[PDB]
């Protein structure tokens, strides 16, 4: 009801430091 975002982290492949990585996503409308 397409008001509001979907749930967005990412953790950079790897690495083993703190490779927090974003993101955005939607109900794309």
């Amino acid at each position: 009801h397409t008001d509001g975002q979907t749930n967005t982290v990412t953790d950079g492949g790897d690495g083993r430091y703190t490779n927090k990585d974003s993101d955005t996503d939607h109900r794309e409308d």
